């Protein structure tokens, strides 16, 4: 699809057996996702911007459907206040920015 | 254009009669500058980040280009991490979201 920016960028994704809605974010390097369980190994960064950092836990080779769209990657979890989608996802579905 | 998100979005913007770097990004609502002298009088604005919301100053019809294209428009002045590009300008020059 071609999706317009009068209004927030929002998808549905399909992660661990959930759906959850998302933010499709070329500002984030990657994907960050609210609190929630996810299977193998993780490790503890720090994500920051205006306001602040929080503390996350990022878990790599993560299988993610978007809009249809099957991809593998990085997933951040942590408190963030809005599930994001960021480029490191973003690639693998072929989404680019056009004007 | 049309730009691929295997690396940051990072742009060229002219504002004030000079160029900087600035990052095209779709999960910020608005439009966010370092620190700089802009005319006018300016309004207060709260936006939420990551980690918290934060007061910056708003200041309306500003000329900018981005990549060469003109735009006047709401451009916010604050401690952001980088100059950013957000979803008022983006939608003004003509920008979308395709995979
Ligand atoms: N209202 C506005 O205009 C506004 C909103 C919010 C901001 S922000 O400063 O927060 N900011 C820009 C930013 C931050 C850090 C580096 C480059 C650019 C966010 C917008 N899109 C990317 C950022 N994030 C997603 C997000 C957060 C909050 C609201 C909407 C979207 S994120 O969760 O900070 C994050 C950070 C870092 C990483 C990583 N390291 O991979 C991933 C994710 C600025 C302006
Ligand atoms: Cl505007």
């Amino acid at each position: 699809p071609q999706i317009t920016l009068w209004q927030r960028p929002l998808v549905t994704i399909k992660i661990g057996g959930q759906l959850k809605e998302a933010l499709l974010d070329t500002g984030a390097d990657d994907t960050v996702l609210e609190e929630m369980s996810l299977p193998g190994r993780w490790k503890p960064k720090m994500i920051g911007g205006v306001g602040g950092f929080i503390k996350v836990r990022q878990y790599d080779q993560i299988l993610i459907e978007i809009c249809g769209h099957k991809a593998i990657g990085t997933v951040l979890v942590g408190p963030t206040p809005v599930n994001i989608i960021g480029r490191n996802l973003l690639t693998q579905i072929g989404c680019t920015l056009n004007f």
